[PDB]
């Protein structure tokens, strides 16, 4: 379902993701989400902050027969990537800063 | 937009909200959201926990020309009530427990 979102970049490499973020001038909050390069399939949040690029693995966690997505070891859970992104666009949580400007697909 | 959600009860009184929650057997997590009885219009989250009913005011807060909704003095912000509810259904935050079972409209 997240495949339709403008901030999701279907399977680009880490280097490619970094190139894009870097070419935005390393402004805090620039970001994008992409598919994991490793298997099983999880997801990765790539963003810039403090003139550096940070990657956060988005993993699936279970609880009472249900699976959720998280990037802070389950302390903050989400049903899908859309809910997770829109949450982090307004609240930084464990992130160095909020998700302010997504890279264009 | 939240007006369509099954957990939102358009303008019922506090007593009515408590009657409904109480008649569910005071199970932790039972809840509902309703319009504020006071003006200006804000919103109220009514839920049961520990055999008691708790009401949390959902207020609007501003930041950089934008308005958000919150129930913890802006520490956790949301664009609308739907995002706020779906977040609290999975994460308790400052609430005594998660929003588990909404009362039927």
């Amino acid at each position: 379902i997240h495949r339709s979102q403008p901030w999701f970049h279907h399977k680009i490499s880490r280097d490619e993701a970094q190139r894009l973020i870097i070419q935005q001038g390393l402004v805090d909050g620039v970001f994008l989400v992409r598919d994991s390069q490793s298997n099983p399939k999880t997801f990765v949040l790539s963003m810039s902050h403090g003139q550096k690029i940070k990657h956060f693995q988005i993993i699936p966690v279970e609880d009472d027969g249900e699976m959720f997505h998280t990037l802070d070891d389950g302390h903050t859970r989400f049903t899908d990537l859309i809910q997770l992104v829109e949450f982090y666009q307004l609240n930084k949580g464990v992130l160095p800063c909020k998700l302010k400007h997504y890279c264009a697909r």
